[PDB]
């Protein structure tokens, strides 16, 4: 099980060059949180013309026709549960995606929350720390390709 698979998610560079958040193709287009003021560090994907949508931090542009097999598939059922991501499992319960206090932070911006066949579930935009853990603020499509966000209070986006 060597972990060989497609160029989806790149980065996103501030002014010197750090890493603040993330961008990925998905269903035919390359999105990233509009909060997050950077270049994608990609000779192509730089160029491209984006599409900005202020109502749900999301900035997006056409793949191009080559790139568009190297994507992810979304989902929109999430049934409760355990899912992953860069840092590990991600908890979906009472209509929340929740993560360990701490964890999450500058960088994880843009960055997917998957399930076990593969697919994209959300994209994580900020957290907000209630207790022991910390509700994220993400961006999700239902059945019928609706984009909707959800915030908790006092959310810090990332």
């Amino acid at each position: 099980a060597l972990k060989l698979e497609a160029d989806r998610l790149f980065d996103v560079k501030n002014e010197d060059g750090d890493v603040i958040g993330h961008a990925l193709a998905m269903e035919g287009k390359v999105m990233k949180p509009l909060h997050v003021k950077g270049t994608i560090d990609h000779p192509v994907l730089s160029k491209l013309k984006f599409t900005k949508s202020s109502a749900y931090d999301m900035e997006f542009a056409q793949l191009p026709v080559n790139m568009r097999s190297e994507a992810f598939t979304y989902t929109s059922e999430h049934p409760e549960g355990f899912y992953n991501w860069h840092h590990g499992a991600v908890q979906y319960s009472g209509g929340r995606f929740t993560i360990p206090r701490g964890v999450g932070g500058r960088g994880d911006a843009g960055r997917p929350i998957m399930d076990n066949s593969g697919r994209v579930v959300a994209i994580v935009l900020g957290g907000a720390d209630e207790g022991t853990r910390t509700a994220l603020s993400v961006v999700t499509w239902n059945s019928k390709g609706k984009t909707i966000k959800t915030t908790p209070e006092g959310t810090e986006e990332w």
